[PDB]
């Protein structure tokens, strides 16, 4: 889709407050359209129903963790260019490098400013034509 009013975003962590953070920078950025997935089966049986444009996950969870999630969306035909923006506490270089090589579209290091996820979700969007 396009980064306008109407994209759809799926917001994936095991933890209320970290989905709460991102849902409210969403809206302060003007986009309302936006469910919330509490691990990767949660998030995939979601994904699968249709209609979303963007994910924003965390790494580490239960029953699927994020990067699992990353490489099954990447590796699924029906969604394999969907943007997967990772928001996780894991900093170390190696797991930026797992993410980024299964195909992340950006990497937030948590915690972080409604500044650094504007400016990371506008690269993206910027990266892709949206
Ligand atoms: O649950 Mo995370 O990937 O450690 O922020
Ligand atoms: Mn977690």
């Amino acid at each position: 889709h396009m980064a306008d009013k109407e994209l759809k975003f799926l917001v994936v962590d095991d933890f209320s407050t970290m989905r709460r953070i991102v849902r409210n920078l969403l809206k302060e950025l003007g986009f309302n359209n936006v469910e919330e997935a509490e691990d990767g089966v949660d998030a995939l049986n979601k994904l699968q129903a249709g209609g979303y444009g963007f994910v924003i996950s965390d790494w580490d969870m239960p029953n699927m963790d994020g990067l699992e999630l990353l490489k099954t969306i990447r590796a699924d035909g029906a969604m394999s260019a969907l943007p997967v923006l990772m928001v996780t506490a894991r900093a170390k270089k190696e797991n930026i490098i797992a993410a980024a090589q299964a195909g992340a579209s950006g990497y937030v290091v948590k915690p972080f400013t409604a500044a650094t996820l504007e400016e990371k979700l506008n690269k993206i969007f910027e990266k892709l034509g949206m």
